[PDB]
């Protein structure tokens, strides 16, 4: 007879889930993962990889996705993936086994932790199964909470005995409709239209407005609408790390992404050039977790701000917008189009000096004795990505490190989520699972990953998963035998390094990749790198390129 | 001027701490780790490894140890190490950075999570620093809670601004005495002596008593006292996984360790042989977390039970002992020596058919077509360990998987904590950090690790750490391209496998180790394995050995797991 | 067929419980409270009263006691009594109903709150019943946690469907032995004997040591041992609010209790007189929650300190003893007796000028125009209590307010728990339920209560309960139409009053008492008060006396 395991998988399938990423433990006695046609288990080497792959797949598809761990340390390993989903915002259903219900004694029973208490603070919803037939409503409530802004993970703890139980389960009675939200449910304030009208009045008076676009605008399905608005009114579009590609590469209104590191990396007044003459900042789908902070746009002349979010402002200590529009982003844009229909095009401010500086970095022709420079690596990645991908396609993924901010400034993104990284959570090791999720979401598109040695090696074991699933991801590992960003922080705070806290010995990432069944090569200049990328891109198999780098 | 970072490291040093294991993030702006002489940072590739290394070092030394992570995902990664400490019982001080105090908005600020709320359920103590100078008393309170039975981790969250602040800090006034407990503080119930007297009366009357010894007895410093008692009264000693070695290898009262998997692995009524004629079970330092459950000794005739623990019974639903002695394990044995001084030695029961069956497995001379068998692997490890180690020295560490239970049955342990595994938490990937902790705790002794391909590869990146620290650990990876134990569970529950949930492709672990700077070789039979182990043991550098294995299990033989 | 309701009551009975204090809601459909012979329900008018009565009964008996509330607001009302138990230290088993298990949706289902999450932070143990038959082991684990130092409450949430279920319950198979601890379980540190030896060495060198005694010393059964030690070596005994009576009234070494307002109340340097020449402070059974803080004894010369407690020091930020002895209090004293066996008795420092002031103060013969003064009220209560009670018997209870300082400093206590108040939680309204608990614990002894109009009226409806149970409690309400202590706080912090935050209109507490079926009178001076107290003490029924006072 069908058990709660069957009813769980079947309800996930009802909500459109076709994959469950994870690592299975002794609960395999209760759940096989062949119970339901249409839903496949995806086995990873570590649970973090499973949680992050589900996060990224949910981000790109706009649909709830699922991950799985065993009791105790399975669940705690998965919780870094759950943390990724809560901070980076994605509708993930996270599932973990638990001790038999009558034997739940957290910190006393073997492998028994208080899973709900541990995960509740980092989730939208967290619950433990008590009566087997209720798993269907627990999945529904989990999905409901996951798909309400700000989107995030919902957790269900599954005692092994109840998971394997058929008590009260009757599969001859069909499930009620799932009614999965088409896009995230939003918070909406009374009088938001009047606030939007106030925003329109500010725009009317403004000389140099900008749209600062966050990922919430993408979730809302507002990219085309935002593009049509910006083009009609001649309003520049600036993005967070994660909203790169809301305008195509080369678009005249594509003013780029912001990172707090940009002035320092470029040795240039980048933030001033971007924001100094701006008098109106519309933060479209604003989220503080994306890490574009008010202090970053507060350059030069005094500015008015308009916040647009499907959430109430969680941070009035930090951000007090002149006008706060609490509503669905697309709803706002459509109302705003009507309000501003009679408006003509603004004159936009000049950022050519900044564009010139960025272009100069990307073109850097020097051959360095002590390894490549990251801007040269990314330029090479851009070139081959443009070659390999159809227009408006491809994904470049970045793990976490100093190099990541070069990715933010320099990496090509020709579509929404065309550049992927972790903005809210920023766990190192993020690259591999994100590339897995991205490649699975976009099976026919090229997927490049860039990762540093510190972050990459934290989670390198899932190279075998890439090989096993034959995901034709091309990986570039930029190696300096250091947690590099952290050495930068040591010098910022102390004016010196301390090697025991940051320095590694040598890892041969070419040999490492090959041990996992992934072909690899070392590249030490633009010529070797382009050659390696082009090879990887046409290989029909995963490929890894180790590149020695230095930071100056 | 010295900051809270200085005051924190200085207070850890006051408590005997000489190493902080971890991974540092942007809080490096507030803490360098050179502030205090005598305390060094030990950088790992993952925070899990840092937490487990501190746990194991704490277990072997009996002294509080320390680990470190950054905010958000640093702290969540560390949390698996914290769960290790809370379930396995070790006094670990876990420290993690947090967002600037004025900018703490969990799940809204970049990398900001509610660390205290996430860690509190899995720790003895969990706090966030609020006033820089108070870090000294927060460390003291952390150590206080960590060193009370049941021992476990204490957590301090450190907002980056406060960590790098000198506000209220004065290092010209010396710190008050640390007064670190030399052994864990324990719970003691009034009238425990009378309970111990009732236990003595039961022993007088018992025909075949046994001592079932757990790790808490070792922490109490009760190994010599327990051995003397057992030897005088001729009482057999049976152990949990990590209490192996409380009596030397070859001691006649060393009746071995219990695992629920033993009948199935041996294809033999092992638990029945061990327990059927026993009429009295004294669980000395009992802890349910170690996973030797009442149902495992409940074989054959009805037994009376005595529980001795420095804790109030947390599980009366499962274990209702006839006599409950809530006191320090050593205190009990010393009282019990007096109560039983005039007792005649007992006649111990026979377990020779079990001993013969175990010996038969270890000596298995067959050559299999599809890899070695794990019992042959452990036999080979035992031989070389005995050669490499001084008498009463050496450590064999086991990661998690089906092979771990072979370790429990078959692995040599000639001293307390001579066989190390994770009994309470059982996180796969445990092996590397535990071997790191063991080798550092026992710098002049051989340290062997056995791990399976599933668990080993979950946490294999820390091979580089072993290489970097030049810890001469000899690792054996038993490879069957599968999460083997989990395939067993599939078959127990469903009478068939499902490969997508358990099966891997090929990983070349010899090549993997070499990529990390660790010399390695492949061994496919006893001859090749002994040669590899002897090479590793004499190498003065880490060494890895990959061994192909297979299981072919009998799912019908594992009913004891119910 | 017997249900979880029967099994719950049976297990409480196994642990020696004979009363359940509470208010019953719709869970009455699942539990009647007549299932088990020997355990009776005591209905209160508010759940706070039920929790505090259980707290006080548990303190005096030394045995676990029990209270009951319904779901939602029943549980939140009970939580102030739970809070009383956790801070004041008493082994209480708190029980509350919950929504039907399948319908638990906190903050959505009618009356459904997340009771475990709400109560967990203020308890030793907190759990929700999930499988009916497990109630027995849940009760045992509740008692285990309640009876480990620091003793406190354990909470069990009881979904009403599971409470009325017989599933898996078989009362033909007798319960395993209860094994209720006879005194609290505590922790013991390795090397504590060596620590006690270091404490002995400090005592040998000390000119003027003192013993500061807390209630954990009483729970340990150490009162006779402490008295014998103090008498032999001539060491003064100072107590917390809660440990008054460890020495008899009149004993030469009975230096009494102290408060921060002692100097201001007496217009005398009382605290400096007590502590200035002291060179060694032994805090025997120390607990920060009793509110005798290190700052209290840190007067005059520098002092060495010895902490003795069956707990690890929770407050190293505040108290860093020179010697910390973590062990059972009785075990410590017995060891300390051996270590100090050959020591010569000490000289005591002169506190006679303080004793003379207190005696003069209490005898204050003036007849004031605008109501009595509180010292006169306490003095009168002391007189009639001495008359009414057998030697070493009687209880004086104090509610919370400015007047409570007078109870602490001056009220008669001729036995352990002879004077009761709330030192840890200090909820106003504490007086009535504490007097209920005291009188039930000591049915043949006089029980006097003093309460102010603010605190008394906050929980005055349980006068009806005192009447209904016919507990011959004598209540004195000191009335000044104000939350007086709070007006004092306004003046300390702001140098002025603000009446909207402190002042009341008139309440006739005599007519209030009589409306509840409690006879009452108004007393306006020593003569009228002494007469009212004597009448009440001999009435064989509850009596209430209103006294106009002024500060
Ligand atoms: C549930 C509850 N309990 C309370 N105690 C309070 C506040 N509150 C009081 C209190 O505790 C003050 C602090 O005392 P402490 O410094 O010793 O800690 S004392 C009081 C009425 C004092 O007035 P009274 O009873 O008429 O006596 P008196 O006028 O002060 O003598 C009130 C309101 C608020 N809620
Ligand atoms: C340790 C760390 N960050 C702190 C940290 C620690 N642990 C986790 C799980 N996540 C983070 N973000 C970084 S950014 C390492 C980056 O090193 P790298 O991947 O070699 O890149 P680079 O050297 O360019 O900075
Ligand atoms: C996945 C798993 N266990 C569940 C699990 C999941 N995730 C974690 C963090 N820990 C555990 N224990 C095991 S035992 C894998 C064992 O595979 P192996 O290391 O190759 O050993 P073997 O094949 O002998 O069973
Ligand atoms: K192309
Ligand atoms: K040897
Ligand atoms: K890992
Ligand atoms: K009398
Ligand atoms: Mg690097
Ligand atoms: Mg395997
Ligand atoms: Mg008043």
């Amino acid at each position: 007879k069908p058990t709660a395991a069957h009813a769980l998988l079947s309800r996930l399938r009802d909500h459109g889930v076709g994959k469950v990423f994870g690592v299975v433990g002794r609960e395999a006695a209760s759940i096989l993962f062949d119970e339901v046609e249409g839903i496949d288990f995806v086995l990873t080497r570590h649970e973090f990889t499973a949680g992050v792959a589900a996060d990224v797949l949910a981000r790109i598809t706009g649909r709830p996705q699922a991950c799985w761990a065993t009791l105790g340390p399975g669940m705690t390993n998965l919780s870094t993936g759950i943390a990724t989903s809560v901070l980076d915002r994605s509708p993930v259903i996270a599932l973990a086994a638990q001790s038999e219900s009558h034997d739940i004694f957290p910190n006393d029973t073997h492998q028994c932790l208080d899973s709900v208490a541990i995960v509740a603070p980092m989730s939208k919803y967290a619950v433990e199964l008590q009566r087997p037939h209720e798993i269907t409503d627990l999945v529904d409530s989990a999905v409901n909470a996951a798909m309400t802004e700000p989107v995030g993970p919902s957790f269900i703890s599954l005692p092994v005995d109840l998971l394997g139980s058929s008590e009260g389960i009757d599969t001859t009675v069909p499930n009620p409709p799932a009614n999965t939200p088409a896009k995230p449910v939003g918070v909406v304030a009374d009088g938001w239209q009047k606030a939007a009208d106030q925003a329109a009045a500010l725009l009317a008076e403004a000389k140099h407005p900008v749209l600062v676009v966050g990922a919430a605008a993408i979730r809302s399905g507002a990219v085309p609408a935002i593009r049509a608005l910006a083009e009609r009114l001649n309003i520049p579009v600036i993005t967070t790390y994660i909203a790169k590609g809301v305008l195509p590469v080369g678009h005249e209104l594509n003013y780029g992404a912001v990172t707090g590191y940009m002035d320092g990396i470029l040795n240039f007044p980048a933030l001033q050039t971007m924001f100094a003459p701006v008098d109106l900042v519309l933060t479209v789908g604003y989220d503080y977790a994306e890490d574009l902070r008010p202090s970053m746009w507060q350059k030069g002349i005094e500015k008015k701000t308009v916040r647009i979010s499907p959430t109430v402002n969680p941070i009035p200590r930090v951000y007090r917008p002149d006008v706060d529009v609490v509503t669905d982003v697309l709803a706002f844009v459509e109302h705003f189009e009507t309000a501003t229909a009679s408006f003509g095009a603004k004159q936009r401010h000049d950022i050519e000096p900044l564009r010139a500086r960025i272009a100069e970095f990307l073109a850097d022709p020097e051959t360095y004795e002590d390894g490549m420079r990251v801007h040269q690596v990314i330029d090479s990645m851009n070139t081959v990505m443009e070659e390999a991908a159809e227009p408006g396609e491809g994904t470049i993924v970045s793990d976490i490190g100093f190099f990541r901010h070069y990715g933010v400034l320099f990496a090509r993104a020709d579509q929404p989520f065309g550049f992927l990284t972790s903005a809210g959570c920023s766990s190192f090791g993020y690259g591999i699972p994100a590339a897995i999720g991205a490649q699975m979401a976009r099976p026919d598109q090229p997927t490049f990953l860039i990762a540093g040695d510190g972050g990459f090696h934290s989670n390198s074991s899932d190279l075998e998963t890439i090989a096993r699933l034959n995901l034709p991801i091309v990986t570039v590992v930029v190696n300096n035998d250091t947690n590099g960003l952290i050495e930068l922080y040591q010098n910022i705070g102390h004016h010196r390094s301390h090697d025991p806290a940051v320095k590694f010995g040598g890892v041969d990432f070419v040999a490492l990749a090959e041990a996992n069944g992934v072909d690899a090569t070392r590249a030490t200049n633009r010529e070797e790198l382009l050659a390696a990328l082009r090879k990887g891109a046409e290989l029909g198999r995963p490929f890894l390129i180790e590149v020695p780098v230095n930071y100056d």
